[PDB]
């Protein structure tokens, strides 16, 4: 009866709450995605247990084409929903069922302020500034699969030297941008959150693609359509907008 | 199989081609949506027969909850697909199925350049400049249903005086903006198209909301998921972006 919700720590979507005593169960967590789940639970009338994905991955395929991460949890019916910044992509939609998007976004560039760099092609025609993405995430996959010239050049650079330009996670990418001469290809909603908090960083250029985050369900799940309708309701009522402004607003940067 | 596709004339989605002799069948039409249908038909391997919706409407409910337009064609299984700038909304998703969005947009304001107006709250707080939307479209319905104070205010104004501030169609709205002191609340992708072609008009403010256009199918159709997967493929390949640029780009503005 109670639904199992797979998710992953990622600021400001899902974070451990701060407290002076050990926390248990759903009380461990806060964030945009917990607020979304509370609003979805309200509308649809389910109870839920939040479970962190045991392997700490979003969802990609190994050499055998077996999935991992939140995507695999859904496939195997070890979770009923995945509520996280899980990008809606062609390869994932073949294997699980996403709701319609609760957030739309695109890949863009995180870099330091004050420089002459203005676009992905400024990066691509040069080698002094290093640049990369989180290994095996949807942004990397976009560069890997692209047949657009500029993105191909960029993939050749990223993948070169046993992928030394890639990072394991966004926090590693951020620190590399802050310390060295490095630009991170990152989803725009995460760039917005980061630039609101570190005033030496900025987004470079616009969005190079367009995509959404959606709630994952196993293929065939009856919850996919109920959740899509509830998301559309929350969007039209201004509630998704309110939730984004609650979690993104920073107060310290020009 | 040959699919039956319901659609509606709307620039630059679906337009009559120019020819010195009469045109027949699918050859009557061109535009972004025809290009999309060709790409979907190449991926999924169907033939198709394009039919203009007989009542010339997108789809809205009357007081008795009865539907019209392309939505009613799908509900009644008179068409297999609706391919048009058909906004994905809560009320429509309850009665038909949409693919994931092939375009993502929001309501914004079309107005003349060179004025002090910068946002919907600027319009809401006054009564001198008239403003409205296409009657019974998804933009009107957004305002009708909103409980956000600004938008309630705007709906009270739009709906006053026997809805004299509303218009029957987008071209009527565009002419009214060009001639009189009037602002049109319009989906942002159409404002883009218009302002590329009318250098005296501009978008005012940003997007008020976030929504998409999707291919519509009857509820339960097996094509909906196939078309979603095909749209995601076309997005990731950059084809949807190239299709938008092809149909939107104008001759330039001074
Ligand atoms: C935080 C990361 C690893 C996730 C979030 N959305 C993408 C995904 O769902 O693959 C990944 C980011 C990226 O690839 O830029
Ligand atoms: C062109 C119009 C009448 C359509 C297009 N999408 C909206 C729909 O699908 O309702 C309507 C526009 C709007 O309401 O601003
Ligand atoms: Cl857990
Ligand atoms: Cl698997
Ligand atoms: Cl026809
Ligand atoms: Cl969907
Ligand atoms: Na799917
Ligand atoms: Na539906």
């Amino acid at each position: 009866r109670t639904l199992i919700v797979t998710t992953i720590l990622e600021e400001p979507y899902v974070m451990y709450r701060k407290s002076d005593k050990p926390l248990y169960g759903n009380d461990r967590f806060e964030g945009y995605c917990l607020d979304l789940l509370k609003e979805l639970s309200n509308i649809l009338g389910f109870l839920y247990d939040v479970k962190l994905v045991p392997d700490g991955k979003y969802g990609a395929q190994n050499d055998k084409g077996e999935w991992n991460g939140m995507v695999k949890e859904l496939i195997d019916h070890r979770a009923d929903l995945a509520v996280a910044p899980l990008t809606i992509t062609y390869v994932r939609e073949k294997v699980i069922d996403f709701s319609k998007p609760f957030m739309t976004l695109g890949i863009s560039i995180l870099y330091r302020k004050g420089t002459p760099i203005d676009s992905a092609d400024d990066l691509a025609k040069q080698t002094k500034i290093e640049y990369g993405a989180v290994r095996d995430g949807s942004t990397m996959t976009f560069f890997k699969k692209s047949k657009i010239s500029t993105y191909e050049k960029m993939w050749a650079f990223m993948s070169s030297r046993q992928q030394s330009a890639l990072v394991k996670n966004s926090d590693e990418g951020i620190q590399r941008v802050l310390t060295t001469d490095y630009a991170l290809l990152m989803e725009s909603t995460s760039i917005e959150y980061v630039t609101q908090r570190n005033c030496n960083l900025t987004q470079i250029g616009g969005l190079i693609d367009s995509k959404g985050y959606g709630v994952g369900t196993p293929i065939g799940s009856p919850y996919r359509d109920k959740i899509t309708i509830a998301i559309l309701q929350l969007q039209e009522e201004g509630k998704l907008h309110m939730m984004k402004e609650k979690w993104w607003r920073g107060n310290g940067c020009p």
